[PDB]
């Protein structure tokens, strides 16, 4: 059952992978691992291989590693990054230290596309549709991304897209320009429609070519947002359980929702309509992914028999308070239990 492993050093790091993976070539200085481009001789696919660094250094990190592996083992969808392989050179649990992950090699993020390319309404349709198809799947598993943004979106030459990666929030930084107001300002217990807000921001950026809410801080970004969508009504104010947040909002001069047709001049009216149903301040009233797939803006791509949902995602491990060795053992279980796609 054991494939033969071989060793090589790639910038002060020993990589031990099965013989099937060839021409390993470093590609990105990550923060939870190093990543190589490789060629998988068995599938004939070009693959990305990640070596998780310090995966079991503390209870926190060992749980994170377990969670990571669980999410990826579970995500089986065309528009969501899943796992072609996972392996360890270790022959037993006692020597088990390293986790390697294998997935499809993707050419660029969406940032590297919207910066370089000029996007027709047709390309925007296909990209957004793909995001929504992936989200419908993610949300059906009771997972919220929380941080959808162009650098989390992998695209290749065919414009095929996959969703990825479910002080750093301070200033004029992309890290915050796509967050929903209620998650950015902790208004309430937020739901999965925070991701729909993010899609709205992304979609707008693809159409206009510029960031929709390039706030220079939390307050400035709120101001940009409300300038477009209007200040909260009485009903939405009730739902903002944070007394600190609610009191601040009421201090602002009230504003009406702007006419979107006047902001995004020249755009497809159907794109304008969809944006209006995505960028609704009240998260309860936002369009869902499943609903957005049926919007007439995607009538050319929409396929109700080819927009699948997810298997039950057993997430009950989150409540668990275990020791390092116990998370690591559960991780090892998920490693050896892995069955590749057909
Ligand atoms: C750490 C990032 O470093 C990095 N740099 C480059 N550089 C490319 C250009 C480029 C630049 C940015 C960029 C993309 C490309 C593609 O989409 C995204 C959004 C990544 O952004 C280049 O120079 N090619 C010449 N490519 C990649 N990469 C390429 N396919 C990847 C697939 C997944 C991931 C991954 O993170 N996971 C995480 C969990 C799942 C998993 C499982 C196994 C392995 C990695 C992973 C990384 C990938 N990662």
């Amino acid at each position: 059952e054991r494939p033969t492993f071989y060793r090589q050093e790639l910038n002060k790091t020993i990589w031990e992978v099965p013989e099937r993976y060839q021409n390993l070539s470093p590609v990105g200085s990550g923060a939870y691992g190093s990543v190589c481009a490789a060629f998988d001789t068995k599938t004939g696919l070009r693959v990305a291989v990640k070596k998780l660094s310090r995966p079991f250094q503390s209870i926190i990190h060992a749980k994170r590693t377990y969670r990571e592996l669980r999410l990826l083992k579970h995500m089986k969808h065309e528009n969501v990054i899943g796992l072609l392989d996972v392996f360890t050179p270790a022959r037993s649990l006692e020597e088990f230290n390293d986790v390697y992950l294998v997935t499809h090699l993707m050419g660029a993020d969406l940032n590297n596309i919207v910066k370089c390319q000029k996007l027709t309404d047709d390309h925007v349709q296909f990209l957004i549709y793909q995001i929504l198809r992936g989200l419908k799947y993610i949300h059906s598993a009771d997972i919220i991304h929380r941080d959808l943004k162009p650098s989390n979106l992998a695209v290749n030459e065919d414009c095929e897209l996959k969703i990825l990666d479910f002080d750093e929030m301070t200033g004029y930084v992309a890290t915050r320009w796509y967050r929903a107001p209620e998650i950015m300002l902790n208004w309430m217990h937020y739901n999965q429609t925070v991701d729909i807000w993010s899609v709205g921001c992304i979609m707008a950026e693809l159409l206009t070519g510029r960031t929709l809410f390039p706030g220079t801080d939390h307050i400035d970004q709120l101001k940009l947002i409300l300038r477009l969508v209007g200040t909260p009504g009485a009903e939405l104010l009730k739902k903002i359980s944070s007394e600190s947040a609610r009191n601040y909002i009421q201090s602002l001069t009230q504003m009406p929702k702007m006419n979107f047709a006047n902001v995004f001049i020249g755009a497809n009216p159907l794109a304008v309509d969809l944006l209006e149903k995505m960028l609704v301040l009240d998260s309860d009233k936002r369009i869902t992914a499943a609903q957005a797939l049926a919007h007439a803006y995607f009538a050319q791509y929409h396929d109700p028999d080819d927009e699948p949902v997810a298997d039950p995602y057993d997430q009950s491990f989150e409540s668990r308070d275990l020791l390092i060795d116990e998370w690591k053992s559960l991780t090892y279980d998920e490693v050896i239990s892995f069955v590749p796609p057909p």
